[PDB]
């Protein structure tokens, strides 16, 4: 019993984090065999980052320009090219801690660990979603860019995200690890703002299944709805629309349960319209979202990497 | 910016994790050097559990009934004693991944990171809190006896629990590294509950100056209180009693926001009269008091 906000152990990534400086930046960097992976935005100094042309400031740089540092060791940087928003430096070494990994890209509502470093020291690991609106709601300070976010699939470590940025409202922005933002955002010191964000309607309803798992039933009704009626109740208070495939992928959870998808759309719903009326759900009195139906499915059985 | 309820990495831990496994019980280890720590109820059978006597059960055990399991490579044990409720299983091979390392006894309010670990193998790590009733809420099921919580405060491991029990009511209990419980816990199955719980004030204070901090006021107002009018309106939303060692303890946050403690007590007498009204503070629509002052300053300083 218990439910928590569950990160995976970060111990794969952790011997994978390295300092990475240029002039007077310092940042993060992400060393994978003989590679260094980090923000390309290290380059830059006050009056670049106002209109940058990376190619235009690459260009100047030679690789003793680059330090990078694991530990108490210095790398030494023998090459360098740009892919997308992200700096692959090469080194001389290759990583002996380098884990069996896979570079993925993932979708809004998808969830992931952080491992949130400084200096290429990690500090700490937390559990986040990506938002409807491509950002992430994370934790982090002056000096985390570089830090990325991951999956452990078996012995796999699948990474996803690495951090680049944090928008005027306090939430965060990044890219994958190809360099290729999420998001309508740019790398660069601008006017940018997030868009308005919904709630994740299928991790809501995850999170009921982890409930009642857990002995909690008083939500539950004898009622039952349908998907285009729940739709049009959920597009008016601000959740995502909830389709076909989300209703398959809940479907071994509510074999478990012994509760149809619809029957706890319908539960959902009466927790919309009338709220929770002094009462609490695992803990909370906001409709959790940060958890998907592979996590609930992961927790609530035990599996181990 | 932004606030989460933070980990430490658990990389320095999972590298001690080893499997346990004494007739037809398995559970999870802490390999340090030459030593296996464990929780001694790895010994008992079926109909064990209710009045066991460890004294006896070990003294018919010898040193090649415990198969220990690091990874794919079997650990020889060549030696074994008991300390309270942990079994201390010394084996042939110090573990190379050893950290700096110290055995902590943690107090009720104190936070810390927990490795949940099944046959050997870490599946995940979360925060959590010692609670006033000494229970954690955590998230454990059978198989995860042996876990181990800790703090990385610099580059030194702090373990300070070991998973032994679940309580009828969901809640978990454990030992310190010396195998002493936190809590009137016993491990026996015998009918033990945990006793009523209390909200941890200081905790919830530190929350209130991380909002401060991260730009939300709208629950300050422009009165004070003494510490024993706050006591007193404290007493009766089930907190805990704010000592004048927890004003002392969140003085740095006061001055760091310019809210006087007893200023930002006053905060909370109002918050626990009238609720939030529609309104969260960092994202949370319940009084937070699962990060203390130390987790506050670390989280947002540094
Ligand atoms: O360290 C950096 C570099 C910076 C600084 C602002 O100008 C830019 C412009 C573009 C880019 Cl890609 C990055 C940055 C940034 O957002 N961060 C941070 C990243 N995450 C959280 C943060 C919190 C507080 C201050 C900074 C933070
Ligand atoms: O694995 C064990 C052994 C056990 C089983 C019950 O009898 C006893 C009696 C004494 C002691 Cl020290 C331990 C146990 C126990 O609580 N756990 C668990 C531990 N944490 C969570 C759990 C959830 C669901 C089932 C079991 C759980
Ligand atoms: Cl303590």
């Amino acid at each position: 019993s218990g439910f928590r906000k569950m990160a995976f152990p970060s111990g794969k990534v952790e011997g994978c984090m390295v300092q990475v400086t240029c002039g007077t930046t310092t940042l993060n960097g992400l060393w994978l065999d003989d590679v260094v992976y980090c923000p390309r935005h290290v380059i830059c100094t006050s009056e670049d980052m106002l209109n940058p042309n990376y190619e235009d400031l690459l260009i100047r740089k030679s690789n003793h320009n680059f330090l990078v540092q694991a530990g108490n060791v210095q790398l030494r940087v023998i090459g360098h090219s740009m892919q997308n928003c992200v700096l692959k430096l090469k080194v001389d070494t290759a990583n002996p801690k380098t884990p069996k990994y896979k570079f993925v890209r993932i979708q809004p509502g998808q969830t992931f660990s952080v491992l949130a470093c400084y200096n290429g020291s990690p500090s700490g690991v937390y559990q986040c979603a990506m938002r409807p609106n491509f950002t992430i709601k994370g934790s982090f300070l002056n000096g985390s860019c570089g830090s990325v976010g991951f999956n452990i699939d078996y012995d796999c470590v699948s990474f996803c995200y690495m951090h680049h940025m944090e928008l005027p409202t306090g939430v965060h922005a990044g890219t994958d690890l190809e360099g290729n933002f999420y998001g309508p955002f740019v790398d660069r010191q601008t006017a940018q703002a997030a868009g308005t964000d919904t709630t994740i309607t299928v991790n809501v309803l995850a999170w009921l299944y982890a409930a009642v798992i857990n002995g909690d039933r008083w939500f539950l009704n004898r009622f039952t709805t349908t998907l285009n009626d729940f739709n049009l109740v959920a597009m008016k208070y601000n959740y995502e629309p909830l389709t076909q495939d989300h209703v398959d992928i809940l479907g071994p959870l509510s074999a478990q349960t012994g509760i149809a998808v619809l029957d706890m759309c319908a539960s959902l719903k009466e927790l919309l319209q009338n709220g929770m009326n002094g009462r609490t759900i695992l803990g909370s009195a906001l409709l959790e979202d940060e958890f998907t139906p592979f996590d609930v499915v992961r927790q609530c059985s035990g599996v181990t990497f």
